């Protein structure tokens, strides 16, 4: 009968493989950590992004640490549990106010940390037990709770921790991976608690974590890149197809983040490996989005595709309002402006195919102002029945409005 | 030793299998969706159960169009990807007064497709990449997301959806399906959030849709019709055994319609076969729910059966009001008035058995007004102590009002 | 590579195997259920550990019941079906005020009962079906829903309805298990609908119940006690390790019941079995709780372990004040001063190492009149920027409030 499928082990987000004998850490932007290691010694570097952050910073690897992970207010590090000392968290709160910036923790006996982030103000692991432990960026340990399968990897940004396990046995060929969601806020939540994660036909995971702006997302071995539509009851919308920025199966792509805005991604180019090569230093390429959607060689297809690019990627100014942090209301003018006016003509476009219902469902996706601009677009060429039923859709959302 | 189960084909929600001459590609409250294929053509026709919503209907081409659905405002049609062509779309928006009475939309190359549904004013389909595809009737594209699981099938009703994927692997003839459901109104919601879906055991989903009032209902292999009872927290509630009916003269009951005002299963009876044949014209048979109520040959288990099956279909009324819908409140005082006067004859038969407990029981589930009518009867039959604890019974509810 | 493995056979919390001569059938806070079959009778013996709750019961086992529950207000019985008679469901309502305190019930034919449990009110069966049938304690059928998979064992308490299923196919030794909470309360809900339920590797379920005060707990085969914690998103928090409290690692304890108010683990230590034997009549021996966190012999881990362990218990006075059940307010009054003053010396030891970050993280946790004196406190000795870095956090503090 059909075979079930290896669990892939578990990985940190844009590290490198560990045999390597110079290997990249941690890929983020926040700053680049990398390693040397051979036979006889071990080296380990942090290389900011920006240095106001902090200066460069060079720690030889006295106990053998084999995760990293980095934030603006601290750098984790995390070793193996071997027979001589458990596994052990290391923390060098370098933003800190007081002077005493170092902490580490030592696991319990036969217990060995699996994966590690960093969020803001807070840090969390997930072990060897299936258990999940959260900290404080000075080390107090916080709340323990235990996972449903064997982590895959885990992320943070801000109050947001997202974990990925195995939420079950995979099958010819292809895993079987369940998300976690947690909100670490004033009120402890869990937006997803367990739910299934979607992945490409016999693909494994890849790539998982935040954009910059606090949104989740993650990359699969195929390249597909997915992102939770808060929008859309929290659902997995794709929103690159990164193959079809390779010259071909030569090439592939080692996410360093993603900006919602700009509407970036940024990422190493690998030739042959997945992962990029170890050494020279290489250099950062930017690539754009498309949203996956059909008959995209069309104007029509294409402004389409502009138009739910732009809401998804202005999802997180909501996101923003709702959790209470501080941001531009010009952004979303810019945003509802900008894609009310490709509303705009993809209704022209629409009236002089003569879809005049196309015309009046676009109108009730418009906001007032531009069902307004549409009357006035039915007006030109005399188009009455369609001015007069977008006059009366305007006056339903007037009725609410 | 344990036997993984194989994944069973998707269906297009009440068809018949593609290995017939003549077949059923959909059959709906609406009206029918025939296709006869051979070397000549591809011939679709529609038949509508009520011509006033449109005329008979028929279309020829040489695609062949695997996938079929029917609503009141159009008719929508689906092919597979060929070797030359990838998947498109169709559509007859028949009730529109623009020139949408046609409308054709292509998808990607290897984007074959597997079912597809229509909702008021909305359309989609799922995607053998294993993203859903939304568009609205008049042919916009809306938003996309990424599949859990290949879908086994799909239906939709108003601004809500319904989908049934497999969850993961099924062994010894289970088959380990998930279900998903999300709602597009003024605020976008997913209800289901890729559950599990109950199942007879070694049995395989055979029908899915929603009940015309609108509320999901599904068949699986054996038989038993169950629903989403929303008055349980969004539970699966059996509704039917269909094999007992007619002592099971017919080896099945292929169900096309569910409805609860009036109480109707709309199901065709067939010979031999899971499906009828697409000819002869079959019959259509009009059977009574009967819910799997224990001690069904008493009086007392056929009016709990009763007051259950009453209380499950008329809280959809509920329902419809609180989600922005129009509703009947004669229909409603119908259902009240049938429930009071079945707990309070259950009350007396109770009474009559000297189990006052249950009397009490009873009463709780009914309002004042019956509760006072109850006290009356009980100073009637001089059940003093049946008359105080309903009196203390009502104090409480009058002091909690 | 991997194999499945066998899915469990339904159990009943504190029962011990059913092929003994006699045997516990139950044993829980309130007392003990009997069964033995023997050359001089069949018969079951129920007992309760305070007397005063009702006499010591006896019945003839001519019926073979098997599985049974105990509450404060009637006994519960069930058997599973012969060829002549179906499976039944059998209930003494001795708390009852009428003299008809027996009822009996009939499954439809060839379904067979494989769990059942009691509840304020109300008794639950699960059934061959993949089917739940709720009863009032009288004996009046309420809602009846279809599980999601095979069930391995349920509790009740209150309103409350904790059900554990297999969702799928374990591997590896794994069991792949499911819970569903359920609330029959004034509105119906699922607090979880089918999660995945966290497992030791290669264990199997051991135990499930409530606490005393109402909270889920569960204990797998391995002895990790975990409870569901309310105060960080219903995720599950292991308590205790019952393996590190055993005389000697092959021995292992055998739960009955959980308080957390005060803190104890009710249990029966078994010398070399799984279960205690049935006679000479074993005695419950009490057993502490215990977070499982790092470095906990030390006055930090001592301190915080303290913490969480505090606050994780006394989420049962937020749940009940909720929901509305009654509670004294000396218990809130008493929790939140033992984990201030708790925190209050762990600040001073913090305070003394001089990591004032660390300081301001731990005081996060506190009210701003409580951090007054950790500022006082700060001020002695002149630890000026940990003082003004207090006196900041209670600024926001109180600007928030």
């Amino acid at each position: 009968g059909p075979m079930p499928t290896p669990r892939q082990k578990p990985f940190q987000s844009g590290s490198t493989p560990l045999h390597l004998t110079h290997r990249f850490m941690v890929w983020n932007s926040i700053g680049i950590i990398r390693c040397y290691n051979d036979e006889q010694d071990n080296a380990i570097d942090v290389e900011f992004h920006d240095t106001s952050i902090h200066h460069a910073t060079h720690l030889s690897n006295t106990l053998n640490y084999t995760i990293a992970d980095l934030s603006h207010e601290a750098i984790l590090l995390a070793c193996e549990s071997t027979d001589e000392l458990a596994s052990k968290l290391h923390c060098l709160h370098f933003s800190s106010w007081d002077s005493s910036k170092e902490w580490i923790i030592d696991l319990p006996q036969n217990e060995d940390i699996e994966a590690i982030c960093l969020g803001q103000g807070w840090a969390a692991a997930a072990t060897s037990a299936l258990l999940l432990r959260l900290f404080t960026i000075g080390g107090v340990q916080k709340e323990v709770f235990s996972l449903a399968g064997p982590v895959v990897s885990m992320a943070g940004h801000g109050e947001q921790l997202f974990i990925v396990y195995h939420r079950g046995t995979g099958f010819d060929g292809d895993q079987c991976l369940g998300v976690q969601l947690l909100e670490l806020g004033k009120k402890k939540k869990q937006i997803l608690h367990g739910d299934p994660l979607p992945l490409t036909r016999k693909s494994y995971l890849a790539w998982i974590g935040f954009s910059a702006e606090g949104t989740p997302c993650y990359v699969d071995s195929e390249g597909i890149v997915r992102m939770l539509n808060r929008g859309l009851g929290n659902t997995w919308t794709p929103i690159c197809n990164t193959r079809e920025h390779c010259k071909g199966k030569s090439d592939h792509y080692w996410v360093v983040g993603i900006h919602e805005n700009p509407q970036q991604l940024r990422c190493i180019p690998c030739k042959g490996s997945r992962f990029p090569p170890t050494l020279p230093r290489p250099a950062v390429a930017i690539l754009s989005f498309k949203l996956p959607y059909c008959q995209i060689a069309t104007e029509k297809g294409q402004m389409e595709e502009q138009f739910w690019r732009s809401v998804i990627f202005h999802n997180h100014l909501d996101y923003l309002a709702k959790n209470g942090y501080e941001y531009e209301e010009s952004t979303k003018n810019q945003a509802t402006k900008e894609q009310q006016e490709l509303l705009m003509k993809m209704l022209a476009l629409s009236c002089k195919l003569e879809r005049e219902f196309r015309c009046v469902e676009l109108a009730d996706l418009m906001t007032q102002n531009a069902v307004n601009l549409a009357i006035k677009y039915a007006s030109r060429s005399r188009k009455l029945i369609l001015a007069q039923k977008l006059s009366e859709l305007a006056v339903e959302k007037a009725a609410e409005l």
